[PDB]
């Protein structure tokens, strides 16, 4: 419903090859016509040096999948998206398990994307929540 | 000057040791009575698919700087620090050699500390401006 291409899981976590998003481990699990599910391990790739979960990894893992929220919602034989604004609020810490990560849209403008990420850990808590600009580009 | 305790840059690098920030290869570089300095490659360990650096990947490095500009300043024995909240601009696309940030103060309370990050990529035009507000909590 929101998408232009329909998402294709495999294809998604496929393109992070030789990307961060490789690097970290992280991998699209679900969507619906609403949103898209990504999640990230939370172990000595996304900690910090005291064990817990790098709060930028918590950023990396948003703005991944805000990202190809917006590739999947232009068309992108005339535009690209890039980020433009992000922020987030870290609400609890995290030691172990993953940490999963869904996007939704506030706004799919002509020039910007607003997108809503809400993150958690194993027991379901929010741990971090997520704003996204993306600017949509000429191509 | 604003350090309570002095940076040790070896120290600093090699606490990052089974963290984030070896994994991107995140080297604190500088310091000086009002500001550290940290550097990162622009590679494919912090590229996002489309071969420029990932947004997320500059808020990793602005919070690992930030945080650690933190943990310098507060009485460790008695208190640590964790991010709060985080926002940045993404100003200018990078596709290769170093992003650098400065992190210098806006206010250091007993309860919350703000920092401003300035990043930029080896051009010395600005990539990306960050700030960061992180968290005083007893240990």
């Amino acid at each position: 419903s929101l998408w232009r291409q329909t998402p294709d899981l495999e294809q998604l976590n496929a393109s992070q090859k030789n990307s961060i998003g490789d690097l970290l481990g992280i991998r699209f699990e679900a969507f619906d016509d609403e949103s898209l599910t990504a999640s990230m391990p939370v172990d000595s790739r996304t900690h910090q040096p005291f064990g817990l979960l790098h709060g930028g990894a918590s950023v990396v893992l948003a703005e991944s999948l805000g990202s190809m929220a917006s590739y999947l919602c232009v068309d992108t034989s005339q535009y690209y998206c890039v980020g433009l604004e992000v922020n987030a609020n870290h609400l609890r810490g995290l030691r172990s398990g993953r940490v999963t990560a869904v996007a939704r849209a506030i706004h799919l403008g002509r020039t910007t994307h607003v997108w809503d990420i809400r993150l958690s850990g194993d027991d379901g808590k929010p741990s971090c929540i997520a704003r996204l600009t993306m600017a949509v580009v000429p191509l």
